[PDB]
């Protein structure tokens, strides 16, 4: 094996490398809403500078976990990017709670990973999970679970004003 | 002819003049619509401003359009600036609509120069069009197209707070 | 139609469309170099360093062509990014030659967008390849050719020193 | 028992203690390398300036751990520390081998350790490892391995330039 490679399992190889087509594929969808929101007949910007964040924070965390790869030996393999399910994501509100559910997808597949790692008795990986990612997930989640209650709460999106004033004061 | 002139066909001299002219009606329209948003009984000042500094704007454009025709030494024939269609512009959306009909309506006349200068061979011409106008046009349609967007999701204008609002978050 | 759009065929919508899958398909390979230049068995950081950079470039010139969809009111149809063709890629010399070629492929689809936004007329199109696009082009083929060469001329890869040295001294 | 000890087995302390004898060693052992590349008849002063800093840096992981051992109550026993295997190191590749191995010996008894500390139920042990020793490790195996293969590419030790060109352009 690699000269490098010390109590790392397949199994914990392959499924670090399903996490990083995940991480991939969640950057894809963020950029896709972030582009839906750039649109003319759209037109909020602060919601598409969110989007192209959180877009950018999953590709950060895919090429994280790709450096964690190769520093414990195992080897990248790259899948297919899957194209997001829409192109139209229908409003500020649909968007944030869609984001929310990909959020919470992508927590348990990590949950999913962090048991693994304990199964195979890998501390590292699970201090490496635990540290960088179970967190940031925990409050990625807590915020647009916030977002999505805020803007319910002001009547979006059949309230017209509420999309513009949340972009405004809570986005910008 | 002039000293300096070269590869610069008449008929590009005369869409010149007359391109010069749209721009300086151009600028005419954006001040009638600042001085309408200025009136006790409108009194939205950051939708004046806008349309101030669009005015300024335009008349930026037929200022290098002229520098642009003495340097390729045709000769500048202005003609009169006619007055714009209305007074009352009616409200914040409205106006907003009609600039955006007015920049596309620039926009088709600075794209028949252009077919105009590559039809005549004059990469120079084509050039400075593509270079100083073309680009700017879209870049403003676009706003323009964000904005009465944005208005109409608002509600405006029956929604009274829709143009105060937007005057002050977005155009503020 | 969208109320921005003017003199943008739907032709030139969908190859804007391919041409955004091109550019996020080549920085997915860059991704795909970077990583194995990070490798233990590897090990040729400024390899990496330069190839993650190219990734993030590509990334950059997709982002701006969505910006340019959404710009002139046509609509980001986005597609699954496809894996690399591989992902070991032998040495930093093969690296660097199928970058060559891969940027020699996309400089070519760029010079059929033209000829499409030509044959359309679309001045602002064309204006847009050639500003922001071609010459990024050449200049980054000319980089990749000159890379090559110097890497072939040291003996690489044979010589183990050669990428070694042209990682230190040409990367670093 | 101590006033402070709480929820900490003896066996842990015995481990620690252990692991306390482990790094004082590896210490000396990168002490003894260190001096191997200052002699007038090797005379690589960045092989030794590293090699000097790695046991700088054992000697604060040591220390590290007994600073732990007090402050949850246990008493620290120090033993013997042996003599390395060798006084001559024979090159500066060989030298990095025996080096990556040793980490890895390091790192396999810090993953006993933690294996005993999850046995005993002892969360604050397994946060200490994992946070302060663990990650460490993993990343000095990693650059270890880099600096061999990076060594073996180039040639070393039958290339003599190889060894010098690696103290001067990676250790310096
Ligand atoms: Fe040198």
């Amino acid at each position: 094996p690699s000269q490098v490679r010390q109590n790392y399992h397949q199994d914990a190889e392959a499924a670090i490398n399903r996490q990083i087509n995940l991480e991939l594929y969640a950057s894809y969808v963020y950029l896709s809403m972030s582009c839906y929101f750039d649109r003319d007949d759209v037109a909020l910007k602060n919601f598409a500078k969110y989007f192209l964040h959180q877009s950018h924070e999953e590709r950060e965390h895919a090429e994280k976990l790709m450096k964690l790869q190769n520093q414990r030996g195992g080897r990248i393999f790259l899948q297919d990017i899957k194209k997001p399910d829409r192109d139209d994501w229908e409003s500020g509100l649909n968007a944030m709670e869609c984001a929310l559910h990909l959020e919470k997808s992508v927590n348990q597949s990590l949950l999913e990973l962090h048991k693994l790692a304990t199964d195979k008795n890998d501390p590292h990986l699970c201090d490496f999970i635990e540290t960088y990612y179970l967190s940031e997930q925990v409050k990625s989640i807590k915020e647009l679970g916030d977002h999505v209650t805020n803007l319910r709460k002001m009547g979006a999106p059949e309230a017209g004003m509420a999309e513009y004033l949340f972009d405004k004061h809570t986005l910008g």
